[PDB]
């Protein structure tokens, strides 16, 4: 059996992504801190399709050692798709920002994502049908006032993922890497401002998965979702 | 007594930057792991100008708690300029990259720089004459094959620093933030390929310090150094 691994599966995009992959008949490994929420999701998925396998892994990915330990626990499973979706944003002027929150953004949005991505590439680069999908942000391509550090973490995610995707293509690897860049969603007034629901964003994630473009990005102004080629300059 | 604080001062750009600021009459706080190298630099500086105050701080900035401990010690001094120059690079394909090296790159190139930058902004944003200079890379604006993770760390540094610089301007803060983006230097056959020496880069750093532009960048193709406005898209 093959598995789709989703971090940040207890709420938001990751929760709806788990449901979307389940509707496609995928076995799932769902990871987040809130164990009860993950168990709730598992029950919903199995009530929908009793034949699926769903593995719950409650773990804090902001601790480096937990990232490596999670990956080693996953070695007993054939991973078809890894979605690095867990992440955190904190909006503030830099001068009075809570630096412990900053540390969290760095550990989760950058470190956990790059380590899990790199371990997955190491082991699965040559395996047919594999996909790595990293969740960035439209703010990983445009700096947004009051989100300077958060945006910088997403510039990391976008540039890392584009670079890796192009490296894999140049190497003729079987594994593909792709980046999803949501704009405003319900997890961030609603009467006057455009946003996507988490369910809509999971649908866009499936579209990215199903197509052969590296970038799936929501324009921050028009809210149109577009599949497109890498955005950043490349040597 | 005011001080210019330079991380990564034991060799390379930071070493030459220390000498350049000493020639401008600045007292210095010089930081790196190799205490003996910092002590040698101090002796070279005082041979030139015996009246300068030069404080040696040997510390490993890849350890989070050390970054905060260092900043606490720096509270004993009036900091005029902070230069976040300590950094390193590792060139590899992702699939076989040393992840210990990756962790160190993340900790030093991103975490130490963002923490020290943010603490400095908190305390000095309203203090006339202060400057924060972060050392990125031309690879923080162009992704370079075989340097995917390194480039992503520098995309972080560039986007963080541009965002912060614009935030300070919008807030009418006295503190200025700027980013230096070197291309190839001697720290990275030779007779066919252009590069800047560390001394030349330190001269470009002084030019950035002296002028009214946020970005000082070496074009990867022409090796021309240009002072310019922020490069990344901004909302
Ligand atoms: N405009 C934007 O930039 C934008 C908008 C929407 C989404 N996004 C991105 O999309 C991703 C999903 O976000 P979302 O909107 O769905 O928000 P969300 O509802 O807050 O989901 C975040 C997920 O990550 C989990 N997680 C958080 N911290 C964790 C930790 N230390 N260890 C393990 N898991 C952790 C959270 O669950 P637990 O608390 O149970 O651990 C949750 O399942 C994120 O990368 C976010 O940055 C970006
Ligand atoms: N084209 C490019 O991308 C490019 C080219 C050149 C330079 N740069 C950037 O310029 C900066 C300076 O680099 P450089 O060329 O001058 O290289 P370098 O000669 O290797 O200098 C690096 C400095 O950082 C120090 N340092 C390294 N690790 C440290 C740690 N854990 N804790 C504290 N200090 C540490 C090193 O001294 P110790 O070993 O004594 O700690 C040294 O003083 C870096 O940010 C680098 O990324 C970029």
């Amino acid at each position: 059996y093959k598995y789709t691994v989703i971090t940040g599966a207890s709420s938001g995009i990751g929760y709806e992504a788990a449901k979307a992959f389940a509707k496609r008949g995928k076995n799932l490994i769902i990871i987040a801190r809130r164990r009860e929420k993950l168990e709730e999701l598992k029950k919903e998925i199995l009530h929908y399709n009793r034949s699926l396998k769903v593995i719950v892994k409650s773990i804090d990915l902001s601790i480096t050692s937990n990232v490596y330990s999670l990956y080693d626990e996953l070695k007993n499973y054939n991973i078809e798709t890894l979605v690095n979706n867990a992440g955190f944003g904190d909006y503030s002027k830099v001068n009075n920002q809570n630096l412990e929150k900053v540390e969290s953004m760095l550990s989760l949005n950058i470190e956990a994502l790059v380590i899990l991505s790199s371990l997955f590439v190491r082991d699965y680069e040559k395996i047919e049908g594999t996909q790595l999908i990293n969740i960035s942000s439209a703010g990983g391509y445009t700096i947004v006032p009051n989100a300077v550090i958060y945006c910088a973490t997403k510039f990391f995610v976008s540039s890392f993922t584009e670079g890796l995707a192009r490296e894999l293509i140049e190497a003729k690897s079987n594994l593909k890497a792709k980046v999803l860049a949501p704009a405003a969603t319900e997890t961030e007034q609603e009467k006057f401002h455009k946003y996507h629901t988490s369910k809509q964003m999971a649908e866009f994630l499936i579209k990215l998965y199903d197509n052969d473009y590296i970038v799936g990005k929501v324009d921050r102004n028009s809210f149109k979702f577009t599949l497109q080629n890498p955005i950043f300059d490349y040597a």
